[PDB]
């Protein structure tokens, strides 16, 4: 039971032409495009499983005092998102009690206006308007006295250009039992006391300085360092495991994340307060209040591995025999249609 | 060398029309489905790049003693995950040395019960029986003293419901080179001292109020400052570029994420243990221990765009006339095993 | 209007068995694999919305002190990644000033050697070289001082290894409004007051021993506690709602993370710095530096589902019939061939 559909064949007289040019364009298509290039002939993986360890090196001398990386790294615990403090503004010795607000906004000159209203901000308002200053006369808050004043102009840390910072990968492909590391074989002790990351003259050193950091992402260090901002560093494995276990390494990419805040004028850069207490020998509490301006890091991993397995192999090669045959016998029909006409 | 099969026509408009019918019905498919709503026509992207910076602000007073930002929010760092404390139960001046335990599960008679035995809780056990008041007795360890009660009753800070939250954002659609943040050009100085957020009468004021999350979440602010939780805010980004460039719109929603602790009766909610540390004139040393139960907040991003091309039009409209093609022929078949 | 092909039948005994059998062997592929293995019958959902909450106990000597929960655990807001100190080294009382530097890369002869040229990291070189000891001299630097020595051994804390670990899990698929958690509904307190996981003896308690979690990675705790590593704990969520509420379970997996740190000789572990501050009567302040080796753990939640419907079924089921279809008219051209041959 054959069940063939009969067929009558025709002289080119350049109808013949057109049949194998045809039929040789789509079997060039699949093996151009979809084995040669795409690589359907092979499995593939995606999830990728991480780790990141990092640290950071250098000092600096700001406000008549030294700081190590103790001072200007929040949170220690070298994860994969940290920030490095460039500016700060300092305000000592705070206690509770009763003292006037010191910004231009709380400005009164009777006691009528600021009572229950004026609620948005500020603490709890005693409810009473008191001299600031010679000119100014503000309403009376509860808190923590003095208040802060962050209109004053302060320097910046110009010794953080130079600080190192050291990055530690591992991923592993679990489809196929793959491990590696960015730290390669051919990396020996005395090689890390000297080595600097270069895109192209040293790929591999894991020791990058942050001034260059901020060089490849094309910002500038005296203006990021003043307001502050978030810079991302991307590390990329894309492998063919056919190859060889050497051919796989890793890529760098460097960009900026926020990038709203260059062009925005309510909100241009990055900042928080965190605060140290103390205690004296009787009760009473005391407190240091910081606000910290700083340039934000963090590590983003991605990649995907493929290898060749039979399975895809025969599924796609039987699409292919099938193209052809299905593609001819509609081309027939229309073409029936063309010589006809 | 066409080589076209031959072919029978049936003369028969019973069956010519159902062939219309079903050709046209075929097309329909295609043009209305896989174009039009389905969009075939574009290139998908999935892969978005983020970053979130947050603040908060406001004042409150608990335990005769007014508390702000540096106060109750841990860690300081304005990330995308944060804490809102809302009770804390407090031990002062805790010191190294010997005490008795509190808890009543401590329970003894004599130094045989208590000894290698039990091994967690406070700190190491010593071997002998004391007299924590007068009516219980425990046996004694050795570590931070005095230990901590934690059956008393506390009351919680109630200001905590103004508190208010600004949220900025910015994404990167890498494929077609697209960046856009959550601060609208519209967006003044003066409509930042006064707006918030509404989901219909103001979508768009970044700031965002507690109380207002809360409730949007569906929950009731009186349980969850007393035992608490765990809430989401999300923000998605699905836009089309082939429209006008100022047509990509953020849009918010919120929802409760540790489902499980209002259905259990083992683990109800949130809580943890962090200390502060002092030293004397001298060399001893002592520290406050403090157990906060508090809110989470964290902030989720996703999106994907599209945009028109080339490429699979052309392979979606060649797989729309094979189609056209091979579902006459089999249906051929299916009319002549039929007829 | 109406069309049809033309057909003709051969009756030859090897050619109907030939093709009943591949007809055949196609309508089985289509109906073992496909429909049955593969589930095409039911829509796919990836995208899982998780929470983490947990919790340490234990306690332990450690240099005549016993240590706690708030000492030995950071960060403490028991998020999923945390830490566990197990070792350490502690330097009392630093002050601003200047000291000589006391690792053996800053060896001097004479002054002119260290100067502004020799960068080494250092807080500032004053530029003279002093006596250290005896029989070793560093030149002078000024930060913190006295410097740290590093070079010491000091012994681990056993008492780790009985710790417990608490984790309460949350999940929801948005797509078929679906919510579940790994605290079963036959939990009790009493329970929970002495259950430990066991894979195979109790595989639902949720309260897991750190030694257990070590063993189950494969590794060692007396050398693990001493260098510092990284260790992953895994939550699968891989359930069929088609089946009763109550067969959606989870499963955990265990593994080492930072596996490039075993095999490596420059970087063989995990460690990091932080302080505490103090300040006496005066304005005079002063600090405590400790560095801390620990291991890090961190729990990772995924998973997918599926829900039968009925538009994947028509698609599957269509496209079924066309490759029947589409393969017997296909083959018998191919088939003639063969007959041809
Ligand atoms: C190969 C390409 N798309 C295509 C399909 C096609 N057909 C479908 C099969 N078929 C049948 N089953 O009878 C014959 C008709 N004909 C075509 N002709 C062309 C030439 C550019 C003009 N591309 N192209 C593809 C599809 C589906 C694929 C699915 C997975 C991975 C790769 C694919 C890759
Ligand atoms: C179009 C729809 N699935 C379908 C396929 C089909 N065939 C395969 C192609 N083909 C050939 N290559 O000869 C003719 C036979 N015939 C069909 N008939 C119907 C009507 C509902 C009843 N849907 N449908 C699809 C598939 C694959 C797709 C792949 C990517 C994106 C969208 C797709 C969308
Ligand atoms: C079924 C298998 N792949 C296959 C396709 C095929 N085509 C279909 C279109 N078609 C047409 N439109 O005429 C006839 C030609 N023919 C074939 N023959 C074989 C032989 C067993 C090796 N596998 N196979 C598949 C495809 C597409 C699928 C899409 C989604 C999920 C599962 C799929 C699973
Ligand atoms: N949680 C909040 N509630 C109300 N207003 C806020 C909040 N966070 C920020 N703002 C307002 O948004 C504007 C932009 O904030 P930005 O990040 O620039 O703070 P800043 O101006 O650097 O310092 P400050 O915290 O004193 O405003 C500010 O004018 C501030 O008043
Ligand atoms: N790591 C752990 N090891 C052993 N038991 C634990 C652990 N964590 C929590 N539990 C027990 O689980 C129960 C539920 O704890 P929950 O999260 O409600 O904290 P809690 O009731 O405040 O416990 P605690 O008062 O001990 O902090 C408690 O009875 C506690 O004893
Ligand atoms: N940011 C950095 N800049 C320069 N060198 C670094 C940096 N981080 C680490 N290293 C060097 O890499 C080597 C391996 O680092 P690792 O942290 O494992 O060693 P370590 O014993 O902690 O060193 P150290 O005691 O100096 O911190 C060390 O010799 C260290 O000097
Ligand atoms: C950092 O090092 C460079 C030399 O590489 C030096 O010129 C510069 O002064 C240093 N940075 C600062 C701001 O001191
Ligand atoms: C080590 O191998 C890498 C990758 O092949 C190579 O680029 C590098 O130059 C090698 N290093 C040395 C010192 O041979
Ligand atoms: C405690 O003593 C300090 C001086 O050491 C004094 O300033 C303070 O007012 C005293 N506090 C109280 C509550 O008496
Ligand atoms: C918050 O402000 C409202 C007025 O807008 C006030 O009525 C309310 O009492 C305040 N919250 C609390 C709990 O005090
Ligand atoms: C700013 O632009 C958005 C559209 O991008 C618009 O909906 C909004 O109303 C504008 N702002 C105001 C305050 O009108
Ligand atoms: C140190 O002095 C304090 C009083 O300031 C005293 O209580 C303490 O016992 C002394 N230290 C030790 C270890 O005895
Ligand atoms: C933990 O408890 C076991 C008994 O269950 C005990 O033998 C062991 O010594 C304890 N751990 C350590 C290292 O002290
Ligand atoms: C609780 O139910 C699970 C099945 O959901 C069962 O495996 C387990 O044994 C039950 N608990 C106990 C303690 O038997
Ligand atoms: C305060 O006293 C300390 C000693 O306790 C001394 O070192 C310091 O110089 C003094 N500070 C002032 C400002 O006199
Ligand atoms: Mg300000
Ligand atoms: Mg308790
Ligand atoms: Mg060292």
């Amino acid at each position: 039971t054959y069940e063939t559909p009969k067929v009558i064949v025709v002289k080119s007289w350049t109808i013949g032409i057109i049949n194998r040019v045809v039929q040789l364009l789509i079997i060039s298509y699949f093996v151009g495009w979809v084995f040669l290039h795409e690589k359907a002939y092979q499995v593939r993986d995606t999830a990728i499983e991480s780790s990141v360890v990092t640290k950071v090196k250098g000092s600096g001398l700001y406000a008549n005092r030294v700081m190590d990386v103790s001072d200007y790294v929040t949170p220690p615990q070298g994860t994969s998102v940290f920030v490095i403090i460039t500016k700060m503004i300092v305000t000592e010795n705070q206690m509770q009690g009763f003292c006037p607000e010191s910004e231009e906004k709380y400005r009164c000159v009777s006691d009528s206006q600021c009572g229950p209203e004026r609620l948005p901000g500020g603490g709890i308002l005693t409810g009473r308007c008191v001299n600031y200053s010679s000119v100014l006369r503000t309403c009376e808050i509860q808190g923590w006295c003095p208040t802060e004043v962050d209109t004053v102009e302060t320097p910046i840390m110009m010794e953080a250009e130079n600080f190192t910072i050291f990055i530690k990968n591992s991923i592993r492909f679990p489809l196929f039992n793959f491990e590696k590391g960015n730290l390669l074989p051919n990396l020996t002790a005395r090689d890390m006391k000297t080595c600097r990351f270069h895109p192209d003259k040293d790929p591999f050193c894991p020791i990058l300085r942050v001034g260059d950091v901020v060089k490849f992402a094309g910002q500038d260090f005296a203006k990021l360092a003043r307001t502050g901002g978030v810079l991302g560093i991307k590390i990329g494995w894309v492998c063919d495991l056919d190859k060889a276990w050497d051919q796989c390494i890793p890529k760098y990419s460097f960009t900026r994340l926020d990038s709203v805040s260059e062009k925005s004028s309510v909100s241009p850069g990055y900042n928080f307060r965190f605060a140290k207490y103390y205690k004296m020998e009787n009760g009473s509490e005391y407190r240091t209040l910081l606000k910290a301006f700083g340039i934000r890091f963090d590590v983003l991993v991605y990649g995907n591995a493929g290898k060749f397995n039979i399975i895809p192999t025969i599924i796609s090669s039987v699409a292919a025999f099938t193209s052809v045959g299905v593609g001819t016998v509609l081309c027939d029909i229309i073409l029936l249609n063309f010589l006809k006409g």
